[PDB]
């Protein structure tokens, strides 16, 4: 059931493409960034130098939020989970700075916004770390800022590249629940940051969030590179185990999400021996199973070695879905955006009463 | 489009009839409590009184929330929208408390979070008007306990009546974006503070939310019941301003929750002056309104008289958007635990691409 049209995202799953806007995803990446990736998703264009130096400005202001803000991330238990803690922050965001939709400021709300995903996703990892909060700054690009504030540490520039690459990778695909959430909450006129809520909330369920950990985590199981045979052999061939982060509803090829991740795996997981260690049993395990796989059409998804790029940059698996939801805040806020402003109208469906028939209140005596 | 079967609530619009679990709203007013509809919606029946005090030691004993949820209200500017505030509180639950999805727990989590709305609710209001928060403890009822707590004063058994009738009648009423939002949510499996974190963000915009506020603002602006016709003359009459609190797209008659709400203002208030002048400002546009609109089949809704109950008990204008979700939790919870137990599936619809065909990325130089 088609909710919405859209002019973001088109996905050929028999080939294989995935576009945005009619740019080709490993054009995207290899060519720009996602300063202009978010341009492209709020505004419908690659932007020109001007455009981007000013949508760069607005980014740069809009990292500072309030103290408070960054009080209740640090107040939550940090064993909560990562994108419940999001949910909570965005929570405060909508209560601070949230406002009514208007055709002129909506994209500029949501730069905003996506400035301030980066802040908050930073100091949930720092806060769950147990480390002192930090603010992005200004920096030669996003993915820079938004690691310097995440590790108090210049990242090298292809560790810079990697994240930027993820941020685009992720930032759109498909109707899930999360950006469902988004919509429902959006025809309300509800304010944007409270349809980013919406979608975490979503999110956070595990039929939906967890998708890159769970992948990960079966390298983290095997340990060393010569236990994935033996691992493969026992958990998804004699114990048929899905293998997850393969298989796809919609790509019956390699997800042209994978093949990036992983090229942007394979150059910043060499420089650790724990992040070449995972990136080496995901390589064999990828082998092992499109041998096994691939002739059924299930192959690698985007899921599988977003793990191995985000465990490279230093994230702990526990933030691997709010690594998601920081790039997919641009999608969320561009469907929303897409929704009120061309095919607004209230959700409200129906519910059929299948229930009792008319009874009288018994007292309770009686009961 | 029918989104889900229900055994909790009937509706007859074309005769003004609505029941819970087949018991007509009148007969659970007057004769039954919140504490009992609580049961009925999660449960299917009416308790008995074993069943009632298990009800309500479960309800006493979940009141108390973690001081960091309080700490987070009262962070917040004193002048948010007070179901954003709940919003936020409610994230701050979700994460600390959240629970999965499991048959034997799902009704008990769902009491435990009616009790803790109740804090919430009131703690939002003292929050905002810059006084010391309270949790509400045990009592004779819900409603008084939650009065107590709100005010700092015992109420008196009519001021608790009306409270009760209140929780009652805003229990639950068809699929609104909030429920909506909560059933897309539950839909992942989030769990159920996130599945009312959702339906918050969906309430808090000004489709959705407000209502009873717009209500009663009419009210005043008239100011004195003298000036009634006058305004009635100017603003509906003359400007054909819509009459607010009139009106239903289900109900042809008076909506059967506005005569209750009526009943119990009346009562409550004689006792203040301020109140009473509302109650006689109301009454006579609700003569004039009928008087104009009745034949049309437009007839006073839920939301014309709700705002003079909650202003008669000393809430201000500002909590009466709130005041209607601490109620709906309940149908909020039981809509998403029928959902989840009797009816799942992943919430997952589609966009149809209506955007650029194949282009090639241009660089920045060029564009």
């Amino acid at each position: 059931v088609f909710i919405k049209t859209t002019s973001l995202t088109y996905i050929d799953g028999e080939n294989g493409i995935l576009r945005y806007g009619g740019y080709d995803i490993e054009d995207l990446v290899e060519h720009t960034s996602f300063e202009e990736v978010v341009h492209l998703m709020l505004y419908g264009d690659l932007p020109t130098k001007l455009q981007l130096q000013r949508l760069k400005s607005a980014l740069d202001e809009a990292y500072e939020v309030p103290q408070q803000v960054i009080d209740m991330i640090y107040s939550l238990p940090r064993d909560s989970d990562a994108v419940g803690m999001m949910e909570t922050a965005f929570s405060a965001l909508s209560s601070i700075y949230g406002m009514p939709w208007n055709k002129a400021t909506n994209r500029d709300n949501a730069v905003k916004l996506v400035a301030r995903a980066s802040t908050v996703v930073a100091n949930v990892l720092r806060a769950k770390e147990g480390k002192k909060p930090a603010i992005p700054e200004p920096s030669e690009s996003f993915a820079k800022s938004f690691l310097k504030a995440s590790f108090s540490r210049t990242p090298t520039e292809e560790e810079v590249k990697a994240m930027d690459a993820a941020l685009i990778l992720y930032a759109d695909h498909e109707v899930p629940a999360s950006t469902t959430a988004a919509l429902v909450t959006s025809s309300t006129l509800s304010d944007i940051y409270s349809c980013v809520v919406a979608a975490l909330a979503a999110l956070k369920g595990p039929l939906h969030g967890g998708a890159a950990e769970e992948a990960f985590k079966q390298f983290v199981e095997i340990g060393e590179p010569d236990m994935t045979e033996s691992w493969f052999k026992r958990k998804i061939i004699e114990g048929k185990s899905r293998l997850m982060g393969f298989g796809h509803r919609v790509y019956k090829t390699y997800d042209p999400r994978a093949k990036i991740f992983k090229k942007y795996a394979k150059v910043i997981s060499e420089r650790n021996s724990d992040a070449r260690k995972y990136f080496e049993i995901a390589q064999k395990l990828e082998e092992l199973g499109v041998e096994t796989f691939g002739a059924k059409h299930i192959y690698p998804n985007t899921d599988f070695y977003s793990g191995v790029v985000f465990y490279a940059l230093g994230f702990p698996v526990y933030m691997f879905t709010s690594l998601f939801a920081l790039s997919r805040t641009l999608g969320w806020t561009a469907h929303v955006i897409e929704y009120v402003e061309d095919q607004h109208r209230l959700i409200r469906p129906r519910a059929l009463y299948v229930g009792p028939l008319k009874r009288d209140v018994v007292p309770i005596e009686l009961r």
